[PDB]
Order: C-alpha cells, then sequence, then structure tokens
C-alpha cells in the first residue's frame, strides 16, 4: 500500500526527481511566497520561542539537494511542519494561515500523484 512505501520503502534517485518537482511546484505557487524562506523575527514577534521546529522550502530545498531524506515520511513531515507551524503560531483570520491552508491542499494533490507514480 502508498501507506506503508511512504514509511517503510526508502527513496530512490528516481523517486528524489520526483521531489524535486513536487518542491519546485510548491515554490513556483502563488500561495507558496510566506514560505520560500525562514520567518524574520521582525514579522512575528516571539516566533522562535513558540515555534519549536521551524521549516520553510528553501530549507526543504537545501535537505533535497543534500539528498537528507531516507523516507518519504520524512519530507511530508518536513512540509507538514511549514504548514502546521503557521496555523499554530497566526490567527484563523491571519493572511498566512490562508495560504497555509491553500498550500497544503496543493500539497497534498500533488503528494498522491508521487505516491501513485512509484508503482
Ligand atoms: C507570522 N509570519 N510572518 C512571516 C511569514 N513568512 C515571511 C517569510 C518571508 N516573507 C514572509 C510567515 Cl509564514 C508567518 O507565519
Amino acid at each position: 500500500t502508498e501507506d506503508a512505501m511512504t514509511v517503510l520503502t526508502p527513496l530512490t534517485e528516481k523517486d528524489y526527481e520526483g521531489l524535486k518537482r513536487v518542491l519546485r511546484s510548491l515554490q513556483a505557487h502563488k500561495m507558496a511566497w510566506p514560505f520560500l524562506e525562514p520567518v524574520d523575527p521582525n514579522d512575528a514577534p516571539d516566533y522562535y520561542g513558540v515555534i519549536k521546529e521551524p521549516m520553510d522550502l528553501a530549507t526543504m530545498e537545501e535537505r533535497v539537494q543534500r539528498r537528507y531524506y531516507e523516507k518519504l515520511t520524512e519530507f511530508v513531515a518536513d512540509m507538514t511542519k511549514i504548514f502546521d507551524n503557521c496555523r499554530y503560531y497566526n490567527p484563523s483570520d491571519s493572511p498566512f494561515y490562508q495560504c497555509a491552508e491553500v498550500l497544503e491542499s496543493f500539497f497534498v494533490q500533488k503528494l498522491k500523484g508521487f505516491k501513485a507514480s512509484r508503482s
């Protein structure tokens, strides 16, 4: 199943080309700009004291380029931190919270396509 594959099956070189495509799709999305680089503390009081595990798309790109991820779960966990951190720090009427909702929905669509392609 795709769930077990996601947790257990090591990422191959072919898998990594798919991860790069997924990442580039997210970076190009109209609602991705809040997530392209780390949050600046001057945009968000106490951000780094509140958020335990910050993440952003440039950090994920570096990690993809360095072959940091061994399993798809780990890549999904980093991506999900981006959206969960945003929704945790901000109120639901924040424009950043709204971007997280839209971009995660897009991620989920692309992720399902990638999982289907591994077979
Ligand atoms: C509270 N807060 N402040 C900023 C931000 N993104 C920044 C990154 C660079 N340009 C916008 C997010 Cl994602 C957030 O949640």
